[PDB]
């Protein structure tokens, strides 16, 4: 089965989160797993001079999204919402939509926010867009046991994992969210080849 | 696989719609297809005085819950959420949920309103609840071609088959409806027996 | 102008939130502010067995939300949407529905979980029922400064106020929290009191 | 009270319907009422060799949504969100957000589909992101009655004015869905009166 972990990250929140899936649904015998962002919509410039932290995974095209089985979606909060540049890319899949192309398969969302306000609406908003493309929606449930843990400042829903950036953007991804990460990377990967050998 | 329709109707509609559900997942060969309503929780004599309609589904319990591979949850709208009906059904599923009894369980919902609005919103309400016990969620997508018609009032989303009952209740279910709730029954059925056997 | 908050609460922490909310309110000179609760749906020896606490406000009836100028609704989360009683109540508000009653004035929402998770669709998925009437939606926002504080954890999100309540329910309102209900409360009465003198 | 009728379009269904909204708005004597579109984000010749419309209507900056009592949006579906055009834009109003500028501001949304899924959750996940700028949001409810009128195809929700596109486009929006657009500025409008003089 072809996992593909599609995301958008501008400071490298969700790009670790994005590894973390990634890990996850590698441990899955039979998952091939490739790690690609979508495209940036701010001027290169101005992404620059706002810190914008450069990234390794090549871009994603439109059109490859058919080539793979599932698809976890990882994306920042803005405002509630997926970002600009999630959208955006979106957007570009009305070709696979007339074909059918994303039709039955796997898709899981996975979101980050500065303060956590927003981190539901992120993905169960993410989710809709899915559903139009006939996607089989994947939330994670409370599986992953620390869900249950209020000890702590702690992203990770049962819709999908999640990561507190901070306000300011200095916080990394806990081990917590991250063990929440690779669970739901692990997760679909195990549905993908279920279902797709 | 075993496939649970379980809906909640107070004037027909909703269980019309869960009869042609259960008929599109029988054309599945390896599906064993059930039919079962929630509680009324209204007095007896209230429901008949309001002119409710009598049913003839066995009432399910929520334990019961626990023996299918995928339930396809039927309900009407109330201001855009489930009704309370199903909502106090589900509210006694927390024991399924503290042992983990839904999880990786498939679910699909379909849905009634009397004049469209909320149908939408009442589906996607349902899927958050279904989310929090783990269950994959099952949309329909446009799959089903009637989805594309704009010449006819006629309910059935992306996210599952809907009805349009008038503001009176007097409308019954079209073909075209009825027609986008077979596709889902059989939908989700076939992929209940690809993930279970 | 008179604000109602409006409750559901089982084990006292919705309870507590709701007493803080209307103590903001009543800081608005001006506003009338009264706290009531929906009606119990549970069998009362199944309520007293589970632990659930007495309550000293009055039961509220559907036909008394017209008298208000704003509504502040409390209710925990089951499973990401409002409590069965809350939507049993609403449910029974089809006749204020019908003569347009809660048309154009205020609401807001206030929430409870035990983990977190489902907070903010517990609000939202609310929301949904109010626009049906015709309500004015208030969410908070970030006014409340306590929202930045990611040090603790912490309810409360820009939808409205939130509390957490652990996982066994033994945690109690903290100060922040409460200060978020009490900003919610004192904001709304007043909006309404602007509004409505 | 200033009124913002803010808009994506990229056939003119949405122009359409946004000049019917600022038209109602008008009718409010104390309310001064502009239209402004939001930038295509389309490369120029993408747009005109899609067919896209040339629009009349000032492009808007993100920082002049501060000099508003009211901002009334409105964008057509990408799969039950926003438009990649109009979350762009959105995802400007982050300076905006840090000073509290919408706050409190009136708030409220219009959407068009080619065939009808997705427009109640095009809406309702625009008001997540209006929530966190601490917009009050203003739904329509059910006071325009076409929306009791299921004997043709319409749009319009109790969430705020729709119309329907067709599968390729070429409906017009009808005299009933722009009459629901109408009442739909004149309320809002009445509003921002009502609170800001
Ligand atoms: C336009 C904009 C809107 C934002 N909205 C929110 C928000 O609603 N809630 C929140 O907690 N953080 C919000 N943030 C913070 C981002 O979600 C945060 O910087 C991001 O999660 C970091 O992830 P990344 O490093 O992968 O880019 C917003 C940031 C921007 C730039
Ligand atoms: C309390 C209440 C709230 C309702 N809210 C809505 C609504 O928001 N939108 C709508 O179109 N119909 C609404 N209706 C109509 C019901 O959804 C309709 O009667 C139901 O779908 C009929 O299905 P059934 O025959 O299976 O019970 C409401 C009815 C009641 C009693
Ligand atoms: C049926 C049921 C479902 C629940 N679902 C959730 C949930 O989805 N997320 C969560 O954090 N807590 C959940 N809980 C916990 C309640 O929300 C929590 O006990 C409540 O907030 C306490 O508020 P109260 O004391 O005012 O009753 C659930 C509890 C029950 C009984
Ligand atoms: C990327 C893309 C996604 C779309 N998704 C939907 C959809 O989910 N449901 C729908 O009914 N129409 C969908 N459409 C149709 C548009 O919503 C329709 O073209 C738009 O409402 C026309 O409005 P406008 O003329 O103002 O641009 C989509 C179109 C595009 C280009
Ligand atoms: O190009 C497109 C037009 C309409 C739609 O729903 C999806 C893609
Ligand atoms: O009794 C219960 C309390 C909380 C929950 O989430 C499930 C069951
Ligand atoms: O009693 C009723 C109240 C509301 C509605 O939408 C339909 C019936
Ligand atoms: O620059 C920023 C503006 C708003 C926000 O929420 C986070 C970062």
């Amino acid at each position: 089965a072809k996992v593909l972990v599609l995301y958008y990250s501008m400071y490298g929140h969700i790009e670790t989160m994005a590894r973390a899936v990634a890990e996850g649904a590698s441990k899955v015998d039979g998952a091939e797993v490739v790690v690609k962002r979508v495209p940036e919509t701010m001027p290169p410039q101005l992404f620059e001079k706002a810190g914008g932290k450069t990234q390794t995974a090549p871009v994603a095209t439109p059109q490859e999204l058919a080539d793979y089985d599932a698809i976890i979606f990882g994306t920042p909060t803005r405002f509630g919402n997926m970002s600009g540049q999630m959208r955006t890319f979106l957007d570009q899949t009305g070709g696979l939509w007339a074909s059918g192309a994303l039709y039955g398969k796997l898709a899981s969302v996975f979101s980050s926010t500065g303060t956590g306000g927003g981190q539901e609406q992120t993905i169960t908003s993410t989710w809709t867009t899915l559903a139009h493309h006939g996607m089989v929606i994947v939330p994670i449930g409370y599986a992953a046991q620390e869900l249950f843990d209020v000890s702590q400042v702690r992203g990770g829903t049962p819709y999908g994992a999640t990561t507190i950036a901070g306000g300011d953007g200095s916080r990394q991804p806990s081990q917590e969210e991250l063990s929440i990460a690779r669970y739901q990377g692990e997760y679909v990967a195990g549905l993908a080849v279920k279902l797709n050998g």
